[PDB]
């Protein structure tokens, strides 16, 4: 069956483990236990087609942008997150675009722009509209996602799916 390599990268705090384990246990993780580097393997059907999916979750934290470099070399497709809460991680996008077109040698690549924490109204400073336009500029797709209410995960994992098997 077709194996895909995702990789889930964006600032420290926004939700990357979350959602990673949201789409392979279907649980919420409310510990924030930031990573180093962590990888899980999933098999799905995707449009009635037999999927592997390989998901490594990358460390958000600067101080580990060089192991994150490394490790997301493997990647096919990316999940480039934010959170709504956060016009600092927003504005960390464009640096991680730059860093995923660097390491694959690539003018463009499968990737998607997510604006986690979706279930955080009472705390938004993105709005929908300026997620839509960051992406909007890249000619990627956008999602907004929540990993605590279970909103968009895997439409968001599938998706970026759907951007490699057309790349
Ligand atoms: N309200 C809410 N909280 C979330 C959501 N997603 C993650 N969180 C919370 O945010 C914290 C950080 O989550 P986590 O996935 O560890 O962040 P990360 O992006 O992997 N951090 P790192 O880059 O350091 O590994 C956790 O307490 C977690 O419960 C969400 O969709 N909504
Ligand atoms: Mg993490
Ligand atoms: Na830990």
């Amino acid at each position: 069956m077709t194996e895909y390599r995702l990789v889930v990268v964006g600032t420290g705090g926004v939700g990357k483990s979350a959602l990673t384990i949201q789409l392979i246990q279907q649980h919420f993780v409310t510990e924030y236990d930031p990573t180093i580097e962590d990888s899980y393997r999933k098999h799905v059907s995707i449009d009635d087609e037999a999927c592997l999916l390989d998901i490594l979750d990358t460390a958000g934290q600067e101080d580990y942008s060089a192991m994150r470099d490394q490790y997301m070399r493997t990647g096919e497709g990316f999940l480039c997150v934010y959170s709504i809460d956060s016009q600092q991680s927003l504005d960390e996008i464009h640096s991680f675009r730059e860093q995923i077109l660097r390491v694959k040698d690539q003018d463009e690549v499968p990737m998607i722009l997510v604006g986690n924490k979706c279930d955080l109204e009472e705390h938004r400073e993105v709005s929908t509209e300026a997620g839509q336009a960051v992406a909007k500029s890249y000619s990627i797709p956008f999602m907004e996602t929540s990993a605590k209410k279970r909103i968009n995960v895997e439409e968001a994992f599938y998706q970026l799916v759907r951007e490699i098997r057309k790349y």
